[PDB]
């Protein structure tokens, strides 16, 4: 159970969660709770994921996020991912989880 | 890593897997190493998860279940979710997968 870094920056109506590392199954669990944490204790609307580095992301991971998107919204937030290198753009794109996930081109325009 | 029992059955235009156990972090990449190698056999040209014996899904069973879905449709078949029992049926709602799985009531509906 390996990488994982967030660095989170709080503006704006925003809650920015930059996500260093992979979201794979190695770090997906510890991913979801310390963004359920987060969300519980933040006053700003939007949770923004900057994904900008994270380049993979297999099963786990993308369950992980689709119950995290969840989570959010039943805390009465907006989730939003930010920032997508093209290897997760595709990955989306090919699973249809963009139908699913709102994105944003940049971190700002979230 | 615990249970998961695969019982297939093809008939008509349609390839039946009736899943038995729980689609969860425990068995869930045995899931998807039985369902590769049959989209990569059989000729039907539908897949159909009999899932009415699967009582629970976690983060990780429905991140193999939309991989799952991408990966039959690389192979040119039509994936279907049938027979879901509540609990399931909630969790696709709440989590917005139902906007991505073609689901049907029945088996023979598929």
């Amino acid at each position: 159970m390996n990488n994982l870094k967030l660095d989170i920056v709080e503006q704006d109506d925003k809650a920015i969660v930059r996500v260093q590392g992979d979201i794979d199954a190695y770090n997906s669990s510890e991913l979801k709770e310390q963004l359920r944490n987060f969300i519980s204790t933040t006053s700003k609307k939007k949770i923004v994921l900057d994904l900008s580095s994270v380049s993979y992301m297999d099963s786990a991971g993308l369950g992980t996020l689709v119950v995290i998107l969840k989570d959010a919204k039943i805390n009465g937030k907006e989730f939003i991912l930010s920032s997508l290198k093209e290897s997760i753009s595709r990955i989306l794109k090919l699973t249809h989880l963009d139908k699913i996930f709102k994105i944003t081109d940049t971190v700002e325009e979230a």
